[PDB]
DNA sequence: GGTAGACCTGGACGC
DNA sequence: GCGTCCAGTCTACC
C-alpha cells in the first residue's frame, strides 16, 4: 500500500483536491491528447506524470480533481503545490465560457463540442514543448511519446520511482547541446530528428543567447515568437505554432496538421482561396490557419485542440 | 517565391 | 509473411 503509484482509494490521507467539474477538464481527453507526451494512466482514470519538477499521480471525480505529489515524510500536497497545477491547467480560463463562445459562431463546433467536453490547454514549459514537438513531426502520438520517453530517460535529471517506472525530469538545454548526443538518441529512435534535436539545442545556446530567448518570446507577440521559432532546425510552421500555443500563452495559434486538414474539408468543406496550390503546402497551410482564427477568435488554438482531440477518437 | 520527392520508425492494412 | 500507407521539415530546382 505505501509503495507503487497511489490510487485515491488505498491512500485517502495522500489526497488534496481542487474544485473542478468535468464540464471544465476531461484528463483522458487531455493527457493522451499529443500536447504533453509525459502523462500514463497507470492505475484507471488515474494519471501519472511530472508536473513542476515533481511526479503526480491525478484522478478526478464528477466536480473534484484529486492530486498527490510523490517528493520527504509523505504528506499532502500543500497549498502552493495544489497552485502549480492549477497554473499547469490554467484554470483560471473559463472553458464553459469558451465552448459557448464557440459552439456559438460554429454549428459545427456545437455539435461536437456536445460530446467532447473538459478539453482545455496545459500550460507546459517552453523547453519541453519546443524539443517534444520537434519529435512531433511526420510522426504519430504513439511513437512520439517512446521517444519523449527514452530521451528523458537518457538525458533528464532522475527524480523517483513508483513500482518499475522510474521519473526523469525533462533534458536541460545543455544536456542536450552535448557530444554525441545526436547519435545517442538515433540508437534511441528517434530517427532524423535526433539531428534536430541536438542542433537546435546548441543553435539557441550558441546563436540565440540561450534560455532567455525562449522565455522572452513569452512577453512577444504571436507573430514574431512564431517568426523566431522557425530559425531553429526542425521547428516549421506547425511546430512553431504548437509551442506558441501551448508553452508561449499565444492562445490564438492554430497547428495545422494532417487532422486539421481532414477536418477542413470534411466538416467546413473548406478549401484553399487565395492560394492556387490546393493541397497541404507553406501558403495552403498558412491559409487554413487563417480561416480557423478568423472562424474562431482569440482563442482559436484552444477551439482548435477540442476539434483535433475528438478527430483522434476515430 | 512556389512545388517535388526524400525522409526514421513502427502499427496498420491489403494481398 | 513482404511491400505500401501514414502519422512535417528541409532541400533541390523551376
Ligand atoms: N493541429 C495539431 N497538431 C497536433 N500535433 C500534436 N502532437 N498535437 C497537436 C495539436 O494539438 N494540434
Ligand atoms: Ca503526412
Amino acid at each position: 500500500g505505501s509503495e507503487g503509484h497511489r490510487t485515491l482509494a488505498s491512500t485517502p490521507a495522500l489526497w488534496a483536491s481542487i474544485p473542478c467539474p468535468r464540464s471544465e477538464l476531461r484528463l483522458d481527453l487531455v493527457l493522451p491528447s499529443g500536447q504533453s507526451f509525459r502523462w500514463r494512466e497507470q492505475s484507471p482514470a488515474h494519471w501519472s506524470g511530472v508536473l513542476a519538477d515533481q511526479v503526480w499521480t491525478l484522478t478526478q471525480t464528477e466536480e473534484q480533481l484529486h492530486c498527490t505529489v510523490y517528493r520527504s515524510q509523505a504528506s499532502r500536497p500543500t497549498p502552493d503545490e495544489l497552485e502549480a497545477v492549477r497554473k499547469y491547467f490554467q484554470l483560471d480560463v473559463t472553458l464553459a465560457q469558451l465552448y459557448h463562445h464557440w459552439g456559438s459562431v460554429d454549428s459545427h463546433f456545437q455539435e461536437v463540442a456536445q460530446k467532447f467536453q473538459g478539453v482545455r490547454l496545459l500550460r507546459q514549459d517552453p523547453i519541453e514543448c519546443l524539443f517534444s514537438f520537434i519529435c512531433s513531426s511526420n510522426n504519430n502520438i504513439a511513437r512520439i511519446t517512446g521517444m519523449v520517453e527514452r530521451l528523458c530517460q537518457a538525458f533528464g535529471p532522475r527524480l523517483i520511482q513508483l513500482d518499475d517506472v522510474t521519473y526523469h525530469g525533462f533534458p536541460s538545454l545543455q544536456a542536450l547541446a552535448g557530444p554525441e548526443v545526436e547519435a545517442h538518441l538515433r540508437k534511441l529512435g528517434l530517427g532524423y530528428r535526433a539531428r534536430y534535436v541536438s542542433a537546435s539545442a546548441r543553435a539557441i545556446l550558441e546563436e540565440q543567447g540561450g534560455l532567455a530567448w525562449l522565455q522572452q518570446l513569452r512577453e512577444s507577440s504571436y507573430e514574431e515568437a512564431h517568426k523566431a521559432l522557425c530559425i531553429l532546425p526542425g521547428v516549421g510552421t506547425k511546430v512553431a505554432d504548437c509551442i506558441c500555443l501551448m508553452a508561449l500563452d499565444k492562445p490564438q495559434a492554430v497547428p495545422v496538421d494532417v487532422h486539421m486538414w481532414h477536418i477542413a474539408q470534411r466538416d467546413y468543406s473548406w478549401h484553399p482561396t487565395t492560394s492556387q496550390a490546393k493541397g497541404p503546402s507553406p501558403q495552403t497551410n498558412k491559409e487554413l490557419g487563417n480561416f480557423f482564427r478568423s472562424l474562431w477568435g482569440p482563442y482559436a488554438g484552444w477551439a482548435q485542440a477540442v476539434l483535433f482531440s475528438a478527430d483522434l477518437r476515430q
